[PDB]
């Protein structure tokens, strides 16, 4: 079983916060970076050429779209804007299947207080964990500590410069860099759930 990748779309109606927070990460603006002339120095110390317009690489733009190589993916010859840029379902799973059990639990709780397991939207693809995914992109190059490594590699590893040496335990607390964390009523409960969710929540700005 599995879901396919639909973009950004569904996801950003539902949550404004987190989207509009999120437009102003690195991950958003991810193919900028292959285009030409952007980032002319950190491509030179990785041996990348400056001018080359790398947007239709395939041996790049894997980890700077949604669902390369996935059902309902990214394609360089169908290059979806929604799927452009490293976004939604890149970290919470594809999300065909489940965004419709948002929209239903979500109905429910409105109107009667019941809350959904997330046992039912793992069921559906829902990522809770994450680390995996961040790891296919991030620790995606030759002799990496994760075990799932094959190419195309990601240029950008820590015999470059030791600034990309990738932790999940410290990256995914990275304020700078992913979107702010918004208050949820509590529609959804029990496992699995991440486990820094709870330490998100008590932290988190007011859903406004
Ligand atoms: C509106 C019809 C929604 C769409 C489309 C999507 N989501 Fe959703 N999501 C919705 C609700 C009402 C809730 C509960 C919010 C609350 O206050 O409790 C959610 C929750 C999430 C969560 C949090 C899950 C948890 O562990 O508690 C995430 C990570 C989330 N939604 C992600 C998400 C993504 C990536 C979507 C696009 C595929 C998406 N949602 C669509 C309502 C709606
Ligand atoms: C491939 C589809 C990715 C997944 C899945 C995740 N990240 Fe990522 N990340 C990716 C790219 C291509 C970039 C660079 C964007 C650009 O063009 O500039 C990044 C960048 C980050 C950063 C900022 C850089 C840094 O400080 O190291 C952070 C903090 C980061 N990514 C974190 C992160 C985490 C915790 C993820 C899983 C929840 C994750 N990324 C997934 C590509 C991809
Ligand atoms: C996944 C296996 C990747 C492939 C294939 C390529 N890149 Fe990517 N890139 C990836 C990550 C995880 C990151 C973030 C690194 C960090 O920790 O910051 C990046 C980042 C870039 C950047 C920005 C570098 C910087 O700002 O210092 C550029 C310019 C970039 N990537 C270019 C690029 C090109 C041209 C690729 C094909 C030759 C390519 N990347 C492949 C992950 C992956
Ligand atoms: C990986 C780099 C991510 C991207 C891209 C997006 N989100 Fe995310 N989101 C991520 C994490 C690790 C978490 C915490 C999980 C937990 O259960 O605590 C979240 C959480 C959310 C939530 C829950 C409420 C909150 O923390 O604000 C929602 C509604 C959510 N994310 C929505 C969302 C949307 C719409 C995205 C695309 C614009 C998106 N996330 C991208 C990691 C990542
Ligand atoms: O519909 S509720 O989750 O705001």
């Amino acid at each position: 079983a599995d879901a396919p990748f639909e973009g950004r779309k569904k996801c950003s109606s539902c949550h404004k916060a987190q989207a509009q927070s999120w437009k102003d990460t690195a991950h958003a603006k991810a193919m900028e970076s292959l285009k030409p002339n952007v980032k002319k120095e950190a491509k030179q110390k990785a041996k990348l050429d400056p001018a080359k317009d790398y947007t239709q690489d395939k041996d790049c733009v894997g980890c700077h779209v949604d669902g390369f190589g996935q059902k309902g993916g990214y394609t360089i010859e169908s290059p979806k804007p929604m799927l452009t840029g490293v976004g939604c379902e890149s970290c919470h799973g594809p999300g065909r299947n489940f965004r419709g059990d948002h929209r239903k639990s979500g109905q429910a709780f409105e109107k009667s207080g019941k809350k959904t397991p997330r046992k039912d939207l793992a069921k559906k693809g829902q990522d809770f964990h994450f680390e995996e995914r961040c790891s296919a992109c991030h620790l995606n190059y030759e002799g990496s500590p994760w075990k799932g490594a094959k190419a195309p590699y990601t240029p950008f590893t820590p015999e470059v410069d030791a600034k990309y040496t990738f932790k999940f335990d410290e990256m995914v607390k990275e304020v700078k860099a992913m979107h702010e964390h918004y208050k949820l009523e509590g529609v959804f409960e029990g496992e699995p759930k991440f486990k820094f969710h709870d330490e998100f929540q008590a932290s988190a700005k007011p859903a406004k």
